């Protein structure tokens, strides 16, 4: 739960809403704590004169190797919400991912997706059915998916909301993704010892293709140096 968070009170409202939505979702799962390095659950430093604060929260269930929720205020001009649910290979579940970049003015970037971990790079029929029983929802000002953005799926959103209306429907869309994703996880069956290997490759590839985003690495580099930043990227953000 986030009632002990020191950052939630000062974060963009849309960020708050998503963190709440994500917590509500994970609480319905048989959550087991995930151990992150002793000094990385809560990080505080300075980036060009501004206070940089990060709160990391991690959990896991038999079907999710690592469920990570990251909240950050990089100075007082930038807010961050980073969330990733790492699928335990043996179950072949898709990759849930959500990211929000915001500032005082508002939200400049919001992206959520259920990334296929299969080699076919597709989603289970069960997902496709449920996702479509909802229908294509709004959205204005889509965004450019990068060359390293191949790892993503298609039902994936990515926008710059406009009013407190395209925000609430972004949130609501994430809630729907999570509901479908959680439900399909309590009824996922162990795959083969061949296939599991492939799903583990599916995640390894993901973590690396996403790390192609030196925007997070660069900021952590300027604040803590490259050795610390690299340990954060490989230990917290995208462990192999
Ligand atoms: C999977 C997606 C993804 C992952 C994994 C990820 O790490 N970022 C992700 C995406 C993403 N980030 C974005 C931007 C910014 N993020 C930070 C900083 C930090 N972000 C952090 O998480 C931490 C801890 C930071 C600092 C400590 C800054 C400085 C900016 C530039 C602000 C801007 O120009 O809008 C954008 C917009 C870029 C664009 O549209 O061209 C996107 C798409």
């Amino acid at each position: 739960s986030l009632t002990n968070s020191s950052l939630m009170p000062t974060l963009n409202p849309m960020i708050q809403q998503l963190a709440l939505a994500i917590a509500a979702s994970w609480q319905s799962l048989p959550l087991k704590p995930y151990q992150l390095p002793e000094d990385l659950g809560y990080v505080e430093g300075r980036l060009e004169g501004e206070k940089l604060v990060i709160e990391n929260r991690c959990y896991q269930t038999p079907q999710f190797r690592k469920m990570h929720l990251e909240l950050a205020k990089v100075g007082k001009g930038l807010d961050i919400l980073h969330c990733v649910m790492f699928p335990e290979p043996l179950y072949g579940l898709p990759l849930f991912g959500c990211d929000i970049v915001a500032g005082p003015g508002g939200v400049s970037a919001a992206i959520a997706d259920l990334s296929p971990t299969q080699s076919d790079r597709q989603l289970p029929a069960a997902y496709q059915k449920s996702l479509a029983e909802l229908g294509q929802p709004e959205f204005e000002q889509q965004r450019e998916l990068p060359p390293w953005g191949e790892i993503f799926s298609e039902y994936c959103l990515f926008i710059r909301p406009s009013n407190v209306t395209e925000e609430e429907r972004f949130v609501q869309r994430v809630v729907d993704f999570l509901q479908i994703h959680c439900h399909q996880s309590i009824v996922a069956e162990p795959l083969s010892e061949a296939q599991t290997l492939e799903h583990r490759q599916g995640q390894i590839h993901y973590c690396q293709q996403q790390q192609k985003n030196d925007k997070t690495r660069r900021d952590l580099e300027k604040a803590f140096g490259e050795a610390w930043a690299e340990r954060y990227m490989s230990q917290v953000l995208f462990d192999v």
